[PDB]
Parts: structure tokens; sequence; C-alpha cells
């Protein structure tokens, strides 16, 4: 748990979870299902969220849809070959733009960032950062809202 510079606890809300492990990728979704999320969807890599945040946003605004986010909140894995959460996130923020909008993405990571890791989660534009138990995943969505 932290910010960065129970079963309806998340009725009414629609999440991504991206991680490249099937295991705790599955862990992770049933989780959120049991806080009442309405929606989850999950995809196993930074360039798989990126397209379905891009398409999402697209979509909403096409449709004129009153929630414009396709997703209220993002469980980011920190370490994924290829395209990593950092990567993934600046990308997303990048998309954003055009928009108006902003996801919350929480960086979610097995253990504390160093200072490389710190900043690149700062810079990427990360709104929280997770451990990979989510223990303090209701606590750190209380903190955004």
């Amino acid at each position: 748990s932290g910010l960065v510079p129970d079963d309806e606890f998340l009725r009414g809300k629609r999440v991504l979870v991206v991680d490249d492990n099937f295991i705790s990728r599955k862990v992770a979704t049933g989780k959120l299902k049991k806080m009442g999320v309405s929606e989850v969807e999950q995809c196993d890599s930074g360039k798989e969220a990126l397209r379905l945040v891009t398409e999402g946003l697209t979509q909403r605004e096409e449709q004129g849809s009153v929630d414009k986010l396709p997703f209220d909140y993002i469980f980011m894995d920190c370490q994924m070959p290829e395209m990593d959460g950092y990567e993934a996130t600046r990308e997303i923020r990048k998309v954003e733009k055009s928009y108006g909008v902003r996801t919350p993405i929480i960086a979610v990571s097995g253990h504390d960032p160093g200072s490389e890791e710190a900043r690149e989660t700062i810079q990427a534009g990360m709104d929280a950062f997770l451990d990979k138990s989510l223990n303090q995943l209701a606590n750190v969505i209380r903190e955004i809202e």
C-alpha cells in the first residue's frame, strides 16, 4: 500500500487485472468478484492492457457513453515481459489525453520499489502501489477515492 505522488464494496465498479502470471491473475479476479465487482476483465500483458483501454475509450466516446472510462480501476503488474506495467501505464496516459479522462492505475508489485522503480512509478503516472497479496486493496481504493 500507498498513493503515488465487503461483498458490495466494489459493486457498480468495472476493473481490469493485468498480470502475466496465470495463477496470481485468477487469484486477483476472484478477490475482486467477491468484493462485488460488477465486471472484471483480465489480460496477461501490458500490450493487451493498452489495446483494451484504447479500444474501450474509443468505443465509449463514439457511443457518447455516460461512463467514458472503460475501467474504473486497473491493477497493473509492474514487472512483466515485453511491455512492463510502467511502460503500459505511460502509454495509457498518452492515449487518455485526447479524451480528457484519467483511469486510476494501481501498480502491483511483489517487492518494495527501489529508487529507479519508484521514479518510474511517478513518471509513468501510476496513482498507487499495492503489494501482490492485495491485502491493502480496499484501503488503497478508498485513499484514491
